[PDB]
């Protein structure tokens, strides 16, 4: 099989980098569609603006609805081509930069994508998540490429809440433990092939940052300051994980948070908080050596991270419930059938209990 | 300063994956031109045509004049709007693959490159070099994107000449040590930022491949057959060679490499095996351990490499002709000032001299 | 002299094994008298008939009389008479297992061996123990062979109480130090012969095994769940364990065991349980460095087995029971004289009073 | 699936142990047929003849046709039922122990083996090879069991000629490669199933044995004289390489072998020099590290065996000979659909003259 690595086009971060969003985008088109929720251009709308009149460009602001749905993308797409837009711009969260992608891929036109948060590897994937106006799954709409840029604002990353950093490096973390899977497996990627040597490297290079610099990021991100920790930490939540996961490969740490969302206890908890639980719980299917586990645990507890049923508010009928979960990871097309034995749900079923117990005598025992 | 990691849309590397060009490439667009090699096209157009056939795309393949002037451009140019292409494919060596970037850039349409021999770094690239007709430099085109795809096929690839996978290499053996000097001193690199972590994670990657594959490579190269090693080596060789130099920095081995070409003598050799001395001037120049200088000097040794002067035809009024290669590789806007502290003519002048005796002492001891 | 090892001829191990014994057995015979205790054949003797059934074989169910005694194997030997066996298919506890290797021994047919619990190395070796009717100890009765099949379902496994998984390990636990021991000082083992390579890497592995799977292993084992920690400390507490020992060596440790049940105290603790002891005991005498018994104690104490006399309900009088047992482990034949330099019952008291001390200070500093 | 080890019941082996065969095998049967080689009953025949009757048992010399054929297991099992014996005892080389086990086997009775060279791992395994009278491939004959004995005299097999212990290294060096091979892809051993630990730390054990001990042994072997490592070796030779390979997994070694074969170039070169070429082959083929391919060929040329088609006298129209060895190493049931992703027949292609490119190098730079 052929090797397949995917990135986006251009990848840019610094601190203040809004203030030079229009030098950047001015080299793929003129007139830009901007594409962010009323909270995100409340603080940089009046930046954007000025960014793109001393570089020569047109833009046209339209507030987004707050939900990727269908409709919306439809109602943005006339906006657009009534003022005659040359690209779409998404600045803001994961759903509203996954509306700004799917846009740009039906008027077929370049994507600028700029979070405002690093608490999921999605922003640079080739992949949105479409929902119906109401908020229920919908579809998933594979997109033929990666966003063309992604400008991430690390000042405006170290104002958001020291939560979403966390829940980033959950997401980050699963990415080394995934890709290492698919590897040992010969497991076909989301971008349609083997590893290439590069996207493990990446994938590899992420959980090491993690492990060097997620403590001394965290203590920034909590007085809301930029060190060059909080940097590295943002480039593997962002860059690092997006191809680590997307080019390296996906299993059963992924497949376990799809489960977890199958049951109502776990719906206050972030994307990534889910994943921290689903790492442990692949670790323990693939029985990872021991010194491998509590590293894991170790660093998740370390930023916050749950490593234990009841930290996701599983408490009470936690045998039928973790049944629902297995089942769900093994459903036909997940990504646990990506592990190198494959998993059966009795076996998905033993991970998630005894994930569970390690994590319990881990926090008694540390604290 | 901003960090920043330019990449390809998506490369993708495998045997035959010449017969899949119709699938990988229907993304894109629907109508394409061919700019070919007119070697490749003698052996491969029918292959060609039925993958594009075989996917329901329309093609017109143009055979390649065997220089990238303004006039081929142009004749190529009118070829393609005649044919109301919407992509161009380059596929060939290097002079092709930066006639389809430069003509895919003036018709603002995406680009595929398909390099058929691994003999340079430059396909990933966002630059395309354009000369006269009968070979004289003319002028660089910065692009303002890399190639939307890069496709490299490993068989058509292992029927080259082995002392083409040598010039690879190289032109690759330089990445890790230009890339590591210019986060060392905080240079820009031609992305137009500081280098990020994954840069320099693929710079130092390609470095470790060459040492484990390179000699391995060779031997299948020189058989023209497929093992896990040449794929390795090729991947070095494009896409990790070309992501880290671009985007993790030039320093004084091309700096020296330029310099070189000031000089007749060594005309009638290929790029990396200029660069490859480049390397050895550099790690003089930078002062590097002794066991570092006789890593790299075995390596480019074991794979044909030149290591000193006279294995570039430079036999004569040396120190004249290195006084030239100097001032030459000094130049204003050259790379060469980001080394740590900068590199002034006097200093790279000795660092020549030393290289040379340094290599001729190695060649001395037979390894 | 010979160096010898001796191996069943076929080991097999997985979850829900029981399904396949039939396709298993069928080339060694058609016709299979099944030994087994009435709650053994209450959860299994559906699924066994089922299997036979399918397989094209004939079963003849013999409920087992609780006792390994001569008149038990005896009775048995009528009934599969009668019944025109094949082979014997033993599937309980210890009891049950000893009795059908006997058996199939004296019927001069092959055996088959389930074990449903891994809580000794016994399943694996050609050894019979034999009691009297009414439940004491008679003698050893050595094998000419090795049981022809054992087949352990990790199910089933997981399915029993944790503490016999502890219990397995701390038999599995004395197999390297006492084949070492007997590596040393040049002992003859129950095989006949000296140690060959491969019984010491057997042995050495098992040690291992338990020490980086136990901890994982009993985690899955108190939830009654399969993962492949336990799947490894179950093939550890049975096949390596069992080839360790009997073509490995004995020594102290099981010599103290037998000293310890020369005692009432204890008569409430499983046979690993005191041998955890006897391994700690051997330590001492031998004078192993402190780490290991440091190391040997930690893993003991955490998954639950005892590293004091008071943790075997060895409490009041302790010094005159400590001379039986020294006295008990010394005795004609024991196989404490396989230590290096043998071992007098002053020395082994001391060792009992020791290791005694150590236990202690360790579960005062902190668990 | 189900982990599986199967191993014979019984690995003897000893100075002089053909005096002691009588007590070894009394406890199987009183009435045995020998099965011997006309040479080796030679010299042998008489001492078997005193170690039977001294030990109370009845023993029928039946001279050995030569080839295994079902003419002449035939012809043995009429004179068997006829002495009404209860056992086959085979002793020679590789023909005199598979007629002996599948003569076993059609009758129903015990089988010991005595392998008078250590050249090959099949005594242990099994497996019979059948052929017609004269000399032409027939069936391959699973057998339910392996053999209930394997004695193997260290001082008969130092008297053989030294060439036939080192083909029992190149037999033995492939064993860790092939069984890492199908555990890292999940292969499906002889023995029916997954690896256990326990065959792993076997086939490892042998490799490391070989490198540690080979050319000791072949130094005592060129003398015809017993040492320690000669004992090892052996050892090595037969049981743990039986059992490794069997329990452990074939790939791509044997499956060169089996391709070497289906040419005449090689016809006068045993088993063992024939899989050494192909553990290269494989080393090629999975790209293992040059530290390891350096490390097998010097061990390899250290003891004698070839690490060039031109030591096979594979020296004339070698392509072509090659594409017929490369297809019949992947025709379907061959084990070479073990490495991890497969093989292609170009893939073994490229990796036979890749291999033969870096044994001819390495023999003229390390002689
Ligand atoms: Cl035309
Ligand atoms: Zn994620
Ligand atoms: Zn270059
Ligand atoms: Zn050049
Ligand atoms: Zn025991
Ligand atoms: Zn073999």
């Amino acid at each position: 099989m052929d090797r397949i690595i995917q990135s986006p086009g251009k990848y840019i971060q610094g601190a203040d980098v809004i203030n030079r969003l229009g030098e950047y985008l001015k080299p793929l088109a003129e007139r830009w569609l901007v594409v962010g929720d009323k909270f995100v251009l409340g603080f940089a709308q009046s930046t954007v603006e000025k960014s793109f009149k001393d570089a020569g460009l047109v833009v046209e602001i339209a507030p987004f609805g707050g939900e990727c749905s269908q409709n919306e993308i439809d109602r943005l797409r006339g906006i657009a081509e009534t003022a005659q837009c040359g690209a779409i711009l998404g600045i803001g969260g994961g759903k509203t930069l996954d509306t700004a992608k799917a846009l740009a891929h039906f008027m077929g036109v370049p994507v600028a994508i700029a979070p405002t948060i690093a608490s999921t590897d999605a922003p640079c994937s080739a992949l949105s998540v479409i929902y119906t106006d109401e908020g229920e799954f919908d579809r998933y709409l594979l997109l033929p490429n990666n966003p063309n840029m992604v400008i991430v604002d690390t000042k405006i990353v170290a104002g958001a809440p020291a939560r979403l950093l966390a829940a980033g490096i959950g997401d980050a973390l699963a990415t080394w433990f995934e890709a290492r899977a698919c590897s040992r497996s010969g497991a076909t990627t989301m971008a349609g092939g083997k590893c290439t040597q590069a996207a493990l490297a990446l994938a590899e290079l992420c959980y090491n940052t993690l492990l060097e610099e997620g403590e001394k990021a965290m203590l920034a991100a909590e007085q809301h300051v930029v060190t060059p920790a909080l940097e590295r930490v943002i480039e593997a939540n962002t860059y690092l994980s997006g191809v680590g996961f997307e080019s390296g490969g996906l299993a059963a740490a992924h497949a376990v948070h799809n489960g977890l969302t199958a049951i109502p206890d776990a719906h206050h908890y972030y994307h990534g908080e889910k994943v921290a639980f689903g790492t442990l719980t692949q670790l323990v299917l693939e029985n990872a050596p021991v010194e491998e586990i509590e590293t894991v645990a170790a660093l998740s507890h370390a930023v916050g991270l749950p490593i234990t049923l009841a930290q996701l508010d599983i408490k009470e009928d936690v045998p039928a419930k973790m049944r629902i979960v297995a089942e769900a990871a093994c459903a036909e097309g997940e990504t646990i059938h990506n592990m190198p034995g494959g998993a059966t749900p009795d076996q998905v079923y033993a991970a998630l209990l005894v994930a569970d117990q390690y994590g319990q005598r881990f926090l008694q025992e540390w604290e």
